[PDB]
C-alpha cells in the first residue's frame, strides 16, 4: 500500500516544470501519475516548486482544513499550480481534462514524523 | 428552511467592496452572515462582484466538481475574492479568521431553475 506521503508526492509534485505550457498538460499528466486507473480523478492540483519547498509549508501558516481539521498549512508564498479539472468531453476510459495554471497559496494537511503533505486542501 | 441558492448568497456573496481592505474583514464578515453560530465554520470564501456576475458562471466552463458531480462551472474571468479560515487561536464563542484576499477563477456548483449557484467548489 502507497504511503500518504508518497500518494501526496505522486497526485500533487511536479517540480520538474516552471509552469503548464500548453492544453495537454494536464492529460497527459493526469495519464503518467495513474489517475486514471478505472475513472477519471475529477480534479487534481500539481504544484509546480520543489518538493523541498512544499514539505516547508508543515511549519508555515497553520489553518483550518475546509474539513474541520487544524492539521493545515497556508504557503507564506505563491506558488506555479495546475488545476487539472475534467470537461464534459471525458468519458472513461477516454478522460479529458482542462488545464488551468495559476500562482496561489497552496493548503496543505500535514502528518506524520517527519511531518510532511498528506493532502492538498486547496489554493487560494 | 432557507432555499439552496439563498444559502449560497449569503455564505458567498459580497458585492458592497471590490476587495476585503484590512485583516479583520473575516471576524466581521464571518459573524454578520450567521457563519459562527454554535461553531465556527471553519473555512468560508467571499466572492466581491455582483449577484448577476455570479449567477452568470452558471452558463460558463462546465468542469467536474471535487466530489465527482457535472453541474460545476469555472468562471471565464478573474474574480476578486476573499477566503476566510480559523486560525490556531480560533475558539468558539471567540472565533478567530484569517482573512487572504485574491483574484482568481471561482468554480460554483448551480441547480434549478432559474439556474443559479448553490455550492463554492472552490477557487483557481
Ligand atoms: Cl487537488
Ligand atoms: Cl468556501
Amino acid at each position: 500500500k502507497e504511503t500518504a506521503a508518497a500518494k501526496f508526492e505522486r497526485q500533487h509534485m511536479d517540480s520538474s516544470t516552471s509552469a503548464a505550457s500548453s492544453s495537454n498538460y494536464c492529460n497527459q499528466m493526469m495519464k503518467s501519475r495513474n489517475l486514471t486507473k478505472d475513472r477519471c480523478k475529477p480534479v487534481n492540483t500539481f504544484v509546480h516548486e520543489s518538493l523541498a519547498d512544499v514539505q516547508a509549508v508543515c511549519s508555515q501558516k497553520n489553518v483550518a482544513c475546509k474539513n474541520g481539521q487544524t492539521n493545515c498549512y497556508q504557503s507564506y508564498s505563491t506558488m506555479s499550480i495546475t488545476d487539472c479539472r475534467e470537461t464534459g468531453s471525458s468519458k472513461y476510459p477516454n478522460c479529458a481534462y482542462k488545464t488551468t495554471q495559476a500562482n496561489k497559496h497552496i493548503i496543505v494537511a500535514c502528518e506524520g514524523n517527519p511531518y510532511v503533505p498528506v493532502h492538498f486542501d486547496a489554493s487560494v
